[PDB]
């Protein structure tokens, strides 16, 4: 029951997953930016998916990136989402940041969520 | 399985929704008036308080559009044990002052599947 | 499935649950830190574990130092890690933040994860 996943150009590289117990698959940069310090940007990764049902896909932080000062804004990816899936690197690092076309940054986890239904009561 | 249940604290409370079937989170509002000024965080009341699912871990998450303008989550694990009031942390690292209103949705909650097992100190793995 | 853990020295601490229906194990310290305001640290539990299967391990904030503006950077830790457990403390506070050897600076969730096939197709 596979992941289907589309490259919207040809600039996109396929998520990768390099161990048996890797939490995710790696993302990529499928364009150059560049990022003052300070500051925040929209990566797109050129990658759309049909997620698994009653999962999300975290995009999380590479452990690296984080030491630089680097972090993740958002990082929601809904099951319902079949759109460019894009990577908001956050530099909170003293120096601009450069980001080249394949450039690994960050992690895509799917992570195991419930679908609750809500009903207010009086009280708990 | 069986429903969460959830407590308004206050009139000011809005039950959380899901946008879509497909949507991850659930929307966390806004039950008061605040004022965030850049480089600083807020706890925002919810005035919800809900019994959480069993094996499962309530995770504030942010929305992609406040993101996008600077708006970051802090702490974010509502506990499945937790009985209180609901708050959510908002950092603005934005450049400009952002403003809260009652009813304005801050977050989404996602109920995240989670193991609780029993730890065993070893010699070597 | 029980996971095996291991001190490194004798200055680690054992990750606990604080109450049945907490969601971390808490994380300590093993070594004193100093975090001067606007910057982040690699803090050393000196704890080792062999993860459970199809889970990772999020390194999440405590709520009453994220009040404080202390924020957790990175915090994926895979299946098949088996090396020393570091948090990144960022201290996005206005003060210095002190760390001593033995602080609870965070916890640990055992969360659980879904490790599909992905498969490039031309339409979703
Ligand atoms: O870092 C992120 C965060 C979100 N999304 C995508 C997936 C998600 O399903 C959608 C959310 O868009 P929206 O309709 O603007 O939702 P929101 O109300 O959260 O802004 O954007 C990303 O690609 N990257
Ligand atoms: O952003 C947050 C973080 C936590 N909590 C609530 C839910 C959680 O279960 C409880 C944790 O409180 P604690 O265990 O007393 O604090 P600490 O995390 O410092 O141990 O506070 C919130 O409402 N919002
Ligand atoms: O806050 C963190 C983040 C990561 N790690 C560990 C666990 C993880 O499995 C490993 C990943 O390191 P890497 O793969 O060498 O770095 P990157 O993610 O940049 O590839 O480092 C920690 O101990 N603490
Ligand atoms: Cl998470
Ligand atoms: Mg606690």
């Amino acid at each position: 029951s596979p992941v289907r996943f589309v490259k919207e150009t040809n600039r996109a590289k396929s998520p990768t997953r390099q161990s048996p117990g890797a939490a995710g698959y790696d993302l990529y940069s499928a364009y150059d930016y560049t990022i003052p310090p300070g500051e925040r940007q929209l990566i797109k990764t050129d990658i759309s998916m049909s997620m698994p049902k009653f999962c999300y896909g975290r995009i999380a932080p590479r452990s690296g990136l984080s030491l630089k000062g680097i972090d993740i804004g958002g990082g929601v990816i809904d099951e319902d989402y079949r759109g460019n899936i894009g990577v908001i690197l956050i530099n909170n690092g003293k120096c601009t940041f450069n980001v080249n076309t394949g450039d690994r940054i960050a992690q895509l986890i799917y992570q195991r969520i419930y679908y609750p239904e809500l009903e207010e009561v009086q009280s708990l």
